[PDB]
């Protein structure tokens, strides 16, 4: 638990990515509440037409505001390397398709959270489902398994994602994630548990760049 996180909080999110050689930039902006698992952001692609799809891209765009209910009384490894934060790194593999590298550095910038991401992908199909924009616009519910990482200190988590395809069809994004604290505070190690997360997607009618309105709710669960 930490104080820093009883209120509402600001959140700044942004990304730099390049995939097949495409570069392009994403900004979000929104806040966060922690007492009730909630978050609620505005993302832009500020170069243009963003060329992945933004179904893509959820889990790269904070897991510091998940609510840690007090009946499982575990410990909250994100709140708990707040302010300086932790580096969160993944391998996101698409269903016979290329893949995404990601690194992120998620910590307080004065009273606001940050996420700032470098995004590298790689090997995609020009035609397939992501580079094709096949995916439809919407984002499925799913858990996700984290397990103490004792020799760096950090946390791990490998975890799928149903992706739901303009067919009808699903395509599996295989995520796999290591989280390092940043300096040296003391952290604290949680049991194997649960991240169960819902979210909904939107559009701003006003809005005439490419973007996507994001509400999202993360509870810890399970065991």
């Amino acid at each position: 638990g930490e104080e820093l996180f009883t209120g509402v909080v600001p959140i700044l999110v942004e990304l730099d990515g390049d995939v097949n050689g495409h570069k392009f930039s994403v900004r979000g902006e929104g806040e966060g509440d922690a007492t009730n698992g909630k978050l609620t952001m505005k993302f832009i692609c500020t170069t243009g037409k963003l060329p992945v799809p933004w179904p893509t891209l959820v889990t790269t765009l904070v897991l510091c505001f998940a609510r840690y209910p007090d009946h499982m009384k575990q410990h909250d490894f994100f709140k708990s390397a707040m302010p300086e934060g932790y580096v969160q790194e993944r391998t996101i593999s698409f269903e016979d398709d290329g893949y995404y590298k990601t690194r992120a550095e998620v910590k307080f910038e004065g009273d606001t959270l940050v996420n700032r991401i470098e995004l590298k992908g790689i090997d995609f199909k020009e035609d397939g489902n992501i580079l094709g924009h096949k995916l439809e616009y919407n984002f499925n519910s799913h858990d996700a398994y984290i397990t103490a990482d004792k020799q760096k200190n950090g946390i791990r988590s490998n975890f799928k994602i149903r992706l739901n395809v303009e067919d009808g069809s699903v395509q599996l994004a295989d995520h796999y994630q290591q989280n390092t604290p940043i300096g040296d505070g003391p952290v604290l190690l949680p049991d194997n548990h649960y991240l169960s997360t819902q979210n909904k997607l939107s559009k701003d009618p006003n809005e005439k760049r490419d973007h996507m309105v994001l509400l999202e709710f993360v509870t810890a669960s399970g065991i």
